DNA sequence: GGTCAGAAAATCGGTTGTGGTCAGCTGCTGCCACCGGTTAACCTCCAATTCTGCTGCCAGCCT
């Protein structure tokens, strides 16, 4: 319990709360056992319908679940310039 | 065949009157988002080169 609940707390830049990253958790395990057995992507729909949501809420979930890219990686790829280099 | 009260114009401004109108909370009420605690078969040790300076090390004259 102390792992997990730290883990949730601490393990990412924007905090997310323990309850939204336990229905990321839920949507990720559904999404792979349901793209195992039907050999293709599911679906919004089909996600909803399986997790007793709407599609708009499932789109809400999967908006929040994304981490930040960083300012300062090497975005030319000979090294000479980095991505904090190339924003208006 | 000329002077004085009344009537009739905007004009600047006060009343006023109500007719909504919009917000300013104000409960308040449901709800929802978030934080904290709890779960009792057992199973107890990790994933290239070039140059300069510094330090560690071993033989070896000297006392």
């Amino acid at each position: 319990q102390a792992i997990t609940r730290a883990m949730a707390d601490q393990a990412r830049t924007i905090r997310i709360p323990v309850h939204m990253v336990e229905v990321i958790n839920k949507l990720g395990r559904i999404q792979r056992e349901l793209l195992q057995d039907l050999g293709r992507e599911p679906t919004p729909e089909e996600l909803a319908k399986e997790m007793d949501i709407t599609p708009e809420k499932v789109l809400e979930i999967q908006q929040y679940a994304r981490e930040p890219i960083s300012l300062d990686q090497t975005i030319g790829d000979e090294g000479d310039s980095q991505l904090g280099d190339f924003i208006e």
